[PDB]
């Protein structure tokens, strides 16, 4: 969940 949000931005 960490790295989604990560990635995402």
């Amino acid at each position: 969940l960490a790295a989604a949000l990560a990635q995402a931005l």
